[PDB]
């Protein structure tokens, strides 16, 4: 099976001493019921409508003061918890792009958690996460053209050996890794600080992974828990 | 099994603050390569019999020290590494038993570390490391027939709600919680203390979670990092 062990670099660690995050990578099967993502996106964003969940803003919040911590401004690029929230509120919900994607987006929803999802084999090594020094490429997209970009100095991003894959730790992901239709091996990184409680993280974790198992029959599924909150 | 998180007694991180243990839950599938643990055994001893591993004769030494400090003798009773040890030592291999214990017992000899398994549909409750009253029924057996014995006061016990699972940390494991041939839910816990490196212990899971996936394809699995010295 493909494995992935992400790093947590010692200095984010002591950044951010209470992230704990669920690292689940998931060989897929064939996808035979995609109206599961739009069962989940759309109990998801019914749940945030009344207020919920719970712990959601105070673990936004977390997020943002960790942002300003590594010199972001959340107000202008958030964690893509915040950024998903923000839009359902708004619109008349979130839009689909494709089942797995909608999925995962439905978990950050409903359990207000930045959730990323990547191709692993796209990953040259291991992911680590990093204080970038900002001379790291990251290639993204401006203007409707590939772009060749920098991290800030100080910057928290996630990157392998060739470079970022995403910046801000979890507000924008690069196109090299970025999860499409038939990706075969799928890494999610389901981030949290302490204001969501370890319970809510793992029930997260629980519904994503049921939800894949519903959609893609046959999906075989590695999870580990991380990071300096999670022992 | 959707979420198993053993709980560490504040107690017994201080007894032993270098504790560092891998907590691996196994969902099992049909297991159609049991060929594996046999094999997975006959290398394990035999590199043992060459003299390794590098970090085994110190590691299995604070194992020693430790189960000394919660006032057993660990040359009557020691640690579940060190009695496979002596016998593979002394005899030049290891019988089969059943092939997920022959596994988990290869990783033990190879790797010189406690490892035990456990049904965990048989525990009530979750799992919790504790220092022992004197009082706690341990179900065990004795001249072949049902016991209900007691640990001593102050040693190092799991537990559940109904009482001691495995007496003196990882001596010996109750009738209630065993691993059968067919066992559905499968809790593995590799407990280390800090003569083991962490990447040996890293190794130690992988090698045991390689396995599974060879013997039961379509297995799920989900892991955690636990105790005082985890970071």
């Amino acid at each position: 099976m493909l494995s992935v062990l992400p790093l947590i670099d010692q200095a984010v660690a002591e950044l951010a001493p209470g992230f704990r995050a669920l690292s689940i990578v998931v060989q897929a099967a064939p996808l035979t019921q995609p109206e599961v993502a739009r069962t989940a996106l759309d109990r998801a964003c019914q749940s945030v409508l009344a207020g919920g969940p719970a712990w959601g803003e105070a673990h936004l919040q977390q997020w943002a003061d960790t942002f300003r911590q590594f010199g972001a401004k959340p107000q202008r690029t958030p964690c893509s918890a915040e950024a998903l929230r923000k839009r359902v509120l708004r619109d008349g919900g979130l839009p689909s792009l494709d089942p797995v994607v909608d999925l995962y987006n439905a978990i950050s929803i409903e359990y207000a958690i930045p959730v990323g999802g990547e191709n692993i084999e796209a990953y040259v090594g291991s992911p680590r996460l990093v204080i970038a020094d900002g001379s790291e490429p990251f290639d993204t997209m401006k203007e409707g053209a590939p772009a060749h970009e920098f991290p800030d100095a100080g910057e928290v991003v996630w990157r392998d050996d060739q470079g970022v894959t995403c910046r801000r730790w979890n507000w924008r992901q690069g196109v090299r890794t970025r999860l499409d239709a038939d990706a075969r091996h799928m890494w999610f990184i389901l981030e949290s600080l302490p204001a969501m409680p370890l319970e809510a993280l793992t029930e997260a974790g629980d519904r994503l992974i049921e939800g894949l198992q519903a959609m893609m029959p046959g999906v075989q599924i590695e999870s580990a828990l991380v990071g300096p909150g999670g022992h």
